[PDB]
């Protein structure tokens, strides 16, 4: 055992908030910030690799599961071999890790969800493997997001401060993945439901596009899927999926409403499981659930048995 | 104090099914029934008498609150002192008796807001109250239907088999309404939201009138009079309340969506509380929520603030 992970374990985290990030973002700033996710990073490592030590030893002892442990020890050993950073150089120097350390660790969703799908014979809880998926990801997320925030500071990209875009438009971001989800939908069924936008449409303001970036083409791939299925009978007639965006002081609201038949009665209590799917791998929607309460938002469902399915994305907002 | 109260006061209820309803309809047949409700009547009131002596005092002393009390004490007398039913002219007699209690009790919902409403100063509990309300004004709606049921098994009215219709539809009823919410709503504003009807409009089913009865006009004026005020610079170009029914085998769903700005986040957590009112008696929303749920339904709401209200009501289904 590492005796040095033993010692950050349990550390608080200490958090870097949405609008600290827009107040620091420079030279002198970028130092002080590179000084932070030095001493940040392997505190978030240390308190992943104790989700690991603390699965039942079944479950930790599968060898796609202890690959995924491995791969966050190795990390927590490079990042703290690290000298401090004294000045830009040793800042620099840092930078190019942490951008391995997003390649090397890439697919680990796609490796827990294989070594957990291995162990399916021994969970007696889904309560608590949606409580380590949860937090595992979460965490995953938090982690990614510092580490390419950094690394986006050092650009002079327009309208961003690192991976804060300052005059986000959720009406082009619905809209992109509509297009993206709308090429799939049509290479697979020969049409796909027309997506109408309504609300807030002129909507602008500072946002992390990241998390809608992986919950919106999870959210339009279901409602997509959803409305093709429910239609086979008539698949080049198909009702719209309606898209309503409201914006207040406090949240983001983004509301998608089908007409794909609704999620059935006794599959309502497991749309939100961890590996549960009805297509022919079940993460898409807990995944999405777990970012947007982590996010101090929330993913909320209402089924219409026979019609549709109305689902509500909230974001709460930088300020 | 009446020791004959005391003998029921814990007794359980014995239910009568929904389907057992329709099953029993008739003479020999009525008889049958109307032995049931003599028997069961003074329990369900029993029950109620129950809940007023478990008030905590400063409550339960009101005065108000102990004329609603010794209301269902009268009512247990005359429904106790009642000889039994051996005939059909015994069942006759019974009938009378009950139609004056249905009178008598008509207003017992305004009078217990009333002796709360005085009491709020000593009121340091929302959940017991909760409590209270929730399970008088559902038993209360228990024994209206056990009482209107058995009334109207004596007539021959068309698609009716006592306060259950045989082919109920969803539309007629909620267009029923819709019509009484527009012609209040016009002569307060000068003009009333279009209500648009869609999804399953052609259903038709044996249910009970009733809920939706007091449910439906609950949430269109809340719907109108919020799609009124969020528009008063607009008073004649207002945006449609639309409907949707949905019918499965296992419930009816009756969405109903507005564009009346939403409820507030500071509102949120309060609406379904009772005297909560924004208005210039805050009943109308806990109310239809603890009937939904006394029915093996629901009622939820979605608010999407700074664009409107969507409120899903799930009333399941007689078989
Ligand atoms: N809009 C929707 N309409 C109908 N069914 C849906 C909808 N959204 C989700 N579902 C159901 O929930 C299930 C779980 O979805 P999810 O966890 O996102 O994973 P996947 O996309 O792999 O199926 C889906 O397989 C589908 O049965
Ligand atoms: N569709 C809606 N849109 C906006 N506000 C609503 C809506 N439905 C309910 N509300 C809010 O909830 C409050 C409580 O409603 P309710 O308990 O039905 O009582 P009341 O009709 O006496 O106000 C309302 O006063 C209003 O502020
Ligand atoms: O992140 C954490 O703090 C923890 S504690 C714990 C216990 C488990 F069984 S999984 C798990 C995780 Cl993921
Ligand atoms: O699990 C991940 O996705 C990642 S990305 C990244 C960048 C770092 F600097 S550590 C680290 C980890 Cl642990
Ligand atoms: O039917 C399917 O299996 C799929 S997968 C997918 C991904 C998208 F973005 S849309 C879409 C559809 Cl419609
Ligand atoms: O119906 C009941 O069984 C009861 S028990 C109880 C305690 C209270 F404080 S109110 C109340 C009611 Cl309404
Ligand atoms: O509270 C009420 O609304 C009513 S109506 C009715 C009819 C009866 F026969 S008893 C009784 C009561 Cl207790
Ligand atoms: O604005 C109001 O106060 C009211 S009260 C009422 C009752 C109805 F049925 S509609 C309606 C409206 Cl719109």
């Amino acid at each position: 055992n590492q005796s040095a992970i033993d010692v950050v374990a349990e550390k608080p985290s200490v958090r870097l908030t949405p609008t600290m990030m827009l107040y620091s973002g420079d030279g002198s700033h970028l130092l002080k910030s590179g000084r932070y996710l030095q001493q940040e990073l392997p505190v978030r490592i240390a308190h992943r690799i104790k989700g690991f030590r603390s699965l039942p030893f079944i479950i930790g002892c599968n060898p796609t599961i202890l690959h995924v442990h491995e791969l966050y020890i190795r990390a927590f050993q490079k990042l703290t071999d690290f000298p401090p950073i004294k000045d830009q150089a040793d800042e620099a120097q840092y930078c190019q890790l942490v951008r391995q350390l997003l390649d090397d660790h890439k697919d680990v969703v796609t490796l827990l969800a294989e070594g957990l799908r291995e162990s399916r014979k021994h969970i007696e809880d889904e309560k608590l493997v949606r409580y380590f998926l949860d937090k595992t990801l979460t965490s995953r997320l938090g982690i990614r997001m510092l580490a390419t925030h950094h690394l986006a500071l050092h650009e002079d990209k327009p309208d961003f401060v690192g991976i804060i875009c300052t005059r986000l438009s959720p009406k082009k971001i619905i809209e992109k993945w509509v297009d993206f989800a709308r090429r799939l939908c049509e290479h697979k069924y020969g049409n796909a439901p027309r997506v109408r936008i309504n609300g807030h449409v002129a909507a602008r303001f500072p946002f992390i596009p990241m998390p809608l970036d992986y919950i919106l083409p999870e959210l339009l791939k279901n409602a997509m899927r959803a409305t093709m299925e429910s239609h086979l009978d008539t698949p080049y007639n198909v009702p719209d999926v309606v898209i309503t965006i409201a914006n207040n002081d406090v949240d983001l609201i983004i509301r998608i409403s089908d007409r794909g038949g609704g999620i059935a009665h006794k599959d309502l209590d497991r749309v939100m499981d961890y590996h549960f799917t009805t297509a022919e791998f079940g993460f898409g929607l807990p995944t999405s659930r777990a970012y947007a309460e982590y996010l101090g938002g929330s993913l909320q469902l209402q089924s219409l048995q026979g019609i549709g399915t109305d689902v509500y994305l909230r974001l709460r907002h930088i300020d």
